[PDB]
Formats: structure tokens, C-alpha cells, sequence
């Protein structure tokens, strides 16, 4: 229901490039780095075929253009194809393609055709967004806060149960936070009685969801939610270290995930 506009993906390489500084400040990794702490791999210019896809609202302006770029960023050799749908499959495959990235309304997707591998955006996009959140270098503590608990926010949560940090999760559905709590063990945190974190993980599709009780200074906020989860005044005045990028960190996750 939340997808991403034109307007989002603006210059893109600027986007990405200041993400990854940003990365590299929190936690002494490139997204390089952070993807070979994850998953063991590393880019060997694999062949990537990009797919527009026109279902459902359609083919959204900017979208492959920024996958191009993004993988390019990463060193994959990829392409766009001319022809959208199977179509546009179909000439991805005959052009050689070793992995296979594109996305419908509710499934944004990497198939890697040599290894079997595929990767789902959400929970590829959690996982990494909670593992740079983990990282913080200065953050003198593993109480994480997790803030949304659907398809992106329960895989990064799960991450940091399994990853061994103390998580506290909150969603405003609570038969979302009961599922969490239920499936994972997290403990469930109340708005009502806040404490400190230097570690907060947002995956949220709203603004403002990121209360000034539970800021610490410096602390770190990972988040590919759209909107922005923190207003400037709030960021501004905790120097809140801010990690939010629209589609190429969790394109990262998704590629070197199958790799
Ligand atoms: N930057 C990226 O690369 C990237 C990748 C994937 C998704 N996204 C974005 O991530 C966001 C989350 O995606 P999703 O698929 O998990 O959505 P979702 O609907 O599955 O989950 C969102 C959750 O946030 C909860 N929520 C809403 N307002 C809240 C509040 N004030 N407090 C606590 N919880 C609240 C909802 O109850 C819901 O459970 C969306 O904005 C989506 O566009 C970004
Ligand atoms: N950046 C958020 C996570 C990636 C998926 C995102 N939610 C999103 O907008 N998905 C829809 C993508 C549709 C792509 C469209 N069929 C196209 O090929 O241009
Ligand atoms: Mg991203
Ligand atoms: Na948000």
C-alpha cells in the first residue's frame, strides 16, 4: 500500500552515497562491509537484468533507472531491459542475465538463476536496516527498540533476537506487537512508561512514530521508513545519527543475499 513515488529517488547516487558515509560513521563499515558481515559475499561483477514490470499501478518513474545506478554503485554488471513484463524477462534471460531483479505492487524480488538463491526486499530491507542499527559502534548498550512490526519491521526484529541484543518492540496494531511477542519473545514496550535507547529501529510508513522520551544523544536511528520517523527539530536537537535511504541499501541486502 506504501510504494515509492518518482520524487523519492532524485538523484539517487547522491542518496546512496551519503547513506554509506553515514554507515561508515555509525559503525566502521561501508554497506559493503556491512553485507560481508551478513552474508559471507562480495560483488564479482555478476550479471544483473532489471526488469520494469507493469502491473498493478504500473511501472513507476525512476524505479529501474535507480536499480541500474545502485547495482552499478555495487560493481554487478547490470542492464534494463527494453521490454517490460515476460517479455522483458524473456530478453533479460537471453542476454545473459545471472540474476533477476523486479517488482510487482507487493513483491520486489532477486532471483540469482545460477545458485537457486532468491531474496524478498522486506525482510532482506529489515535485516540490514537492524543490523547497521546494531553496529553502532558508541552505543554502550543491546537494548535495541524496534518500532513497526510488519512485513519489514518482524524480520529485523527476529535478526537482533537471534543476533543475541535485548529487543523492545512496539507497533500501534496491537495484534501486531501480541504476534511479535508471541512468535519471537521480544519484550513488548509501552509509549506510557519510555526509557533511553542509543539503538532504534524503525520500519513504519508514517511520520513523528519516534517519541523524545526515548532519545538518547548520539543515538542512532535506522530506518527505511517513508516518511521520516523523527522530525528535524527532535534530530537536530538530540544529534540523532540518522540512517534512511529509500531503495538501495535493502537492493544491497536483497543482491548479496543470493549471491
Ligand atoms: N527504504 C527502503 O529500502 C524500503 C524497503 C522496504 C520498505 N520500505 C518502507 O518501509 C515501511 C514499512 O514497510 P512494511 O512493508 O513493513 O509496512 P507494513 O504495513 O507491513 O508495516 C508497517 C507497520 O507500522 C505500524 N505502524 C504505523 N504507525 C505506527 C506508529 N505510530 N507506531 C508504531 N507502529 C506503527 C503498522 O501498525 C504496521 O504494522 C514503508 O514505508 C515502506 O515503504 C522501505
Ligand atoms: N523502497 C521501498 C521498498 C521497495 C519496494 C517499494 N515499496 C515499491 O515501491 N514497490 C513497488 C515497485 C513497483 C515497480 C514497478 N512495477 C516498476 O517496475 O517500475
Ligand atoms: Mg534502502
Ligand atoms: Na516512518
Amino acid at each position: 500500500m506504501a510504494l515509492l513515488t518518482p520524487d523519492d529517488l532524485i538523484n539517487i547516487n547522491m542518496q546512496l552515497q551519503k547513506a554509506d558515509s553515514a554507515v561508515q560513521e555509525v559503525t566502521g563499515l561501508d554497506i559493503k562491509g556491512i553485507c560481508k558481515a551478513l552474508y559471507g559475499t562480495f560483488s564479482s561483477s555478476e550479471k544483473v537484468g532489471i526488469v520494469p514490470v507493469t502491473s498493478g499501478n504500473g511501472i513507476i518513474g525512476n524505479f529501474s533507472a535507480s536499480l541500474h545506478a545502485i547495482t552499478q554503485y555495487f560493481g554487478f554488471d547490470s542492464f534494463v531491459t527494453d521490454m517490460p513484463d515476460v517479455s522483458g524477462y524473456y530478453e533479460a534471460v537471453q542476454n545473459g542475465a545471472e540474476i533477476i531483479l523486479m517488482a510487482d505492487d507487493r513483491t520486489f524480488l532477486a532471483h540469482n538463476l545460477k545458485n537457486g538463491k532468491m531474496a524478498n526486499n522486506q525482510p532482506c530491507t529489515g535485516i540490514i536496516y537492524a543490523e547497521i542499527a546494531s553496529r553502532y559502534l558508541k552505543a554502550d548498550s543491546k537494548d535495541v527498540l524496534v518500532v513497526g512490526l510488519g512485513k519489514v519491521g518482524f524480520p529485523g526484529a527476529e535478526h537482533l533476537v537471534q543476533k543475541d541484543f535485548r529487543v523492545y518492540g512496539y507497533d500501534a496494531d496491537e495484534t501486531l506487537l501480541e504476534r511479535a511477542t508471541s512468535n519471537l519473545g521480544i519484550i513488548p514496550f509501552d509509549p506510557a512508561n519510555p526509557k533511553k535507547f542509543s539503538i532504534i529501529f524503525e520500519a513504519t510508513p508514517c511520520a513523528n512514530t519516534i517519541p523524545e522520551a526515548v532519545l538518547s544523544e548520539n543515538c542512532v536511528l535506522s530506518t527505511p521508513g517513508i516518511p521520516c520517523a523523527i522530525s528535524e527539530e527532535l534530530r537536530d536537537k538530540y544529534e540523532v545519527q540518522l540512517i534512511a535511504e529509500p531503495l538501495g541499501i535493502g537492493t544491497a541486502s536483497m543482491l548479496y543475499s543470493v549471491l
